[PDB]
């Protein structure tokens, strides 16, 4: 085995923060000093090696925009160690209490943080493949940092999924530049679930009929617009995360130097 390895005293689970049907995820301490995130997995309710499949990617990617692995228990039963992300799913975050005073300055840098990590992806000639607002983590000072890399890949929940993806299985990171418009919509409408009122099906439909989600309430035109750039039909046309990355951290002196706060953005 690799140098990832750790031995399992060194490694003491404290508070449990999430659940589901193949693991549990905890906050906890590493080696006595280390505060960190715990993955598990539950014997026997899915495949050890499909559950190791994101450790792998998360091996060969490193940057400070990614949610960074710590170590590995590589037996069963599995555990999965990395860095501790203290206030959780950018999703949750925008839902909850701190999400009212979160205005358009501070939700357009974090959209620039996940861009970077996402440029990050681009260069590394990787696909996320499941990016949107519940992948995201967020820590302190409004650190946010892309995750769950468990369907990344070298070159699905539709309302995040670029058409061409969903239909016809082509993922690339042009259908991640889609995904991430639609993550721009998540962090202008505090979290609100996308194309609303609509079913998966409808979705389809129309987003292939032409349909694109309006500029969201407050939020400037400018930025919707870029929105539009991600969704657009051909995915050669999609901006790179290069580009929006530069287009984000430079926004409110190159592209709205007139922005004055509102109520809600
Ligand atoms: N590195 C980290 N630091 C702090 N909290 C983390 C964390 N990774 C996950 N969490 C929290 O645990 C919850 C569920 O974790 P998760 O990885 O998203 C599902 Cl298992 P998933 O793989 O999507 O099926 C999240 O809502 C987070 O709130
Ligand atoms: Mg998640």
């Amino acid at each position: 085995k690799d140098a990832w390895e750790i031995p399992r005293e060194s490694l003491r689970l404290e508070v449990k923060l999430g659940q589901g049907c193949f693991g549990e995820v905890w906050m906890g301490t590493w080696n006595g000093t280390t505060r960190v995130a715990i993955k598990t997995l539950k014997p026997g309710t899915m495949s050890p090696e499909a559950f190791l499949q994101e450790a792998q990617v998360m091996k060969k990617l490193r940057h400070e925009k990614l949610v960074q692995l710590y170590a590995v228990v590589s037996e069963e039963p599995i555990y999965i160690v990395t860095e501790y992300m203290s206030k959780g799913s950018l999703l949750d975050f925008l839902k909850g209490e701190m999400g009212k005073y979160l205005r358009l300055p501070q939700l357009v840098d974090m959209a620039a943080q996940i861009a970077s990590g996402m440029a990050y992806v681009e260069r590394m000639n990787y696909v996320h493949r499941d990016l949107r607002a519940a992948n995201i983590l967020v820590g302190e000072n409004l650190v946010c940092k892309v995750a769950d890399f468990g369907l990344a890949r070298l070159i699905f929940p539709i309302k995040w999924t670029a058409p061409e993806a969903a239909l016809y299985g082509r993922f690339t990171i042009k259908s991640d530049v889609w995904s991430f418009g639609i993550l721009l919509t998540e962090l202008t409408t505090k979290g609100r679930v996308p194309y609303p009122g609509m079913v998966n099906r409808e979705v389809l439909d129309q987003v292939e009929r032409g349909y694109r989600m309006p500029c969201p309430p407050e939020c400037p035109e400018s930025l919707h617009d870029l929105m539009c750039q991600c969704w657009r039909k051909d995915p050669e046309e999609r901006p790179t995360f290069e580009y929006l990355q530069a287009f984000l951290e430079d926004y409110f002196t190159s592209t709205e130097p007139q922005y004055q706060p509102g109520e809600n953005l």
